[PDB]
């Protein structure tokens, strides 16, 4: 699937539970892995609009080349049946 070799940290606490779960199933059904925690193995961190990151988290993200994206990265990649440009979905840029 399109998310093969992707490891997503999900910070989507303020999404409806049904959307959190759809994110998870969309990731797993298309070859991805997801985690609640941020670590060096993460390739991506998905952040809903109301979730924020600490300076510590942002430094880890920079150091480990983690891509910061919003949920639309997942939704639209699934819809288009193709991994999109994550640079177009960065809430911090």
């Amino acid at each position: 699937g399109i998310f093969a070799n992707c490891i997503f940290c999900l910070k989507v606490k303020y999404l409806p539970q049904q959307q959190k779960k759809k994110l998870q199933t969309d990731i797993k059904e298309n070859g991805g892995k997801f985690s609640a925690s941020l670590n060096p193995q993460c390739t991506h961190i998905i952040l809903d609009n109301a979730d924020v990151l600490s300076q510590y988290q942002l430094n880890s993200i920079q150091k480990n080349h983690v891509h910061i994206a919003n949920p639309d990265f997942i939704w639209k990649s699934i819809r288009e049946k193709r991994l999109l440009d994550v640079k177009n979905y960065d809430p911090y840029k």
